[PDB]
């Protein structure tokens, strides 16, 4: 099913990150985590890489090797079938690569994320120096009016043809919607609360990330949600950077944004402030679920906590 | 999450075929298969059941089970969790029940349905004549006009920024759709081609379905996809037939409808008869996956054969 993905705005930054830089390519020896049908293989064997390593699960990784071999580059493209974590060693008796592309990014750039394999193969494998294609992401959020869904797919839960059906509603508010908004919502001004660079950072570090934002209001009106998204850099590499978003004023991707609805509605008046902590970390009943847990206050007011579970 | 799912024609069609005959439902022992967080199990105590039998899976039922307190009937509603197979007995002695509800139906009715499941719950434990709620689906198909989706998402793969994607395409032709479509898109008449009847259907009977179609083009036009959908009937038990239809004349389903490409496009002119043949069965390699083949001739002219995988 994932063989099929059509992300055009995903797929072109990294087109123009790896074919706009062909003198760094050039006879470099790149590694792909995660490659699916091998386009990311393809640009940089058209890039001029000498040697390029793709890692993925067995199905895909089939197709791929037809799709390397019907455009002339199984020659430069090798492709193993497995997780990084259980490979003993990358073929032919190499041991170390220039360059590792990946696409870790998550929803909400943590969820589901290959961060953690990412920042081991960088440490198993990466040159001193070498270059991850992306490296650094960025995340926003701000507050939206959001009523009509509030409405529509929340309060629905209170009379369900005549029955109460609450216990699902304190389960609809815990979990974050990954889905679009429209950013004529956006009711605040923006806050950017997260630096992820692939460069520096180290696994330790995401065991808790503890964090701040603050925005201020623009209108009176009614706070039914959070929304948050990521843009995302390729900085160490190229020779003029190139960046994606996946925030609600451009085009969609498949990320879409994250929507965190409040447990009740904010007032807001035009210039008030709101100040807050998100602490994010791994679930300790299941490893593959997300806590994150915000607290804000408006104008230095009592403080709303709110935590949820990204499942 | 599908704790959440909101399907109102769905739901209103069982809500009606329940509440709308108390009369049936006054004392009768109901079992429900895979009954989520409890709605029909509801319907049914309203109903006047004095036995409400829910089977599901066991974080959804643990839900469910809250519902049903919250709503006075854990009296009369028992949730057990696990798989119809694996209970050796129904709670409290219990060796018959009078009535089954399901949600048997999945993709193209057939695609990861329920359907051996109830088959064998009917088997174990319905009393002869008892009443399966709903016990009659009808499928039907037509030809459709597409040729914006099938150049956007399946010639597609023949120039993916340059590179050769073919192989890509086979596969996507090999995959049916599960997608709406506009009924302004149909440009044939309607062909009924299959019929399961819960009250007489054998579970051998599902090892090979042969059926046959035959529609009428009602356009000079290219045909590029057949698109199929199912109704379903409550018809032993109400007073009054209850149905609904996942056809894309009336409003949308979570089953959407199914949308077979064909490998190349059909010329069609106006009363040009297109005969077919469809065989269904479970693939013999996965058997959650389901082999389509069609066969069919325009005016009795040449065969042509198409293969399909849903996967």
């Amino acid at each position: 099913h994932e063989e099929m993905l059509k992300d055009g705005i995903r797929t072109n930054a990294y087109k123009n990150a790896i074919l706009q830089n062909k003198h760094l390519f050039k006879d470099k020896v790149v590694l792909d985590i995660g490659c699916g049908t091998g386009i990311l293989c393809l640009f940089a064997a058209k890039a001029g890489a000498k040697r390029v390593i793709g890692i993925d699960m067995s199905d895909i990784i089939d197709k791929a090797r037809q799709i390397v071999s019907d455009n002339g580059y199984s020659h430069v493209i090798e492709l193993i079938k497995g997780k990084v974590e259980d490979i003993a060693q990358l073929p032919f008796g190499i041991e170390k690569v220039d360059i590792i592309i990946s696409e870790w990014m998550g929803y909400f750039l943590l969820y589901e994320s290959m961060l953690q394999t990412v920042l081991s193969a960088r440490d198993r494998w990466l040159r001193p120096g070498g270059y991850l294609f992306p490296d650094k992401c960025t995340m926003y959020i701000c507050g939206i009016e959001d009523s009509e869904y509030k409405r529509d797919k929340i309060d629905f839960w209170d009379n369900v043809y005549g029955f109460n059906f609450s216990a699902i509603k304190a389960d609809a508010l815990r979990e974050p919607l990954v889905d679009f908004v429209e950013s004529q919502q956006i009711i605040t001004t923006q806050s950017k609360f997260l630096e992820i660079d692939l460069n520096t950072i180290q696994p330790e570090d995401l065991k808790q990330i503890t964090t701040s934002f603050e925005f201020t209001s623009q209108y009176q009106e009614y706070c039914q949600a959070f929304v948050a998204w990521f843009d995302c850099v390729f900085s160490r590499g190229p020779h003029k950077p190139v960046e994606f978003s996946t925030g609600p004023f451009t085009e969609g991707t498949h990320w879409k944004q994250t929507v965190f609805y409040l447990e009740n509605d904010l007032p807001l008046k035009p210039n008030d402030v709101i100040k807050g902590t998100i602490t994010i970390s791994q679930n300790k009943s299941n490893h593959r679920d997300l806590d994150i847990s915000m607290k804000y206050t408006v104008n230095g007011g009592a403080v709303i906590s709110q935590d949820y579970i990204m499942r």
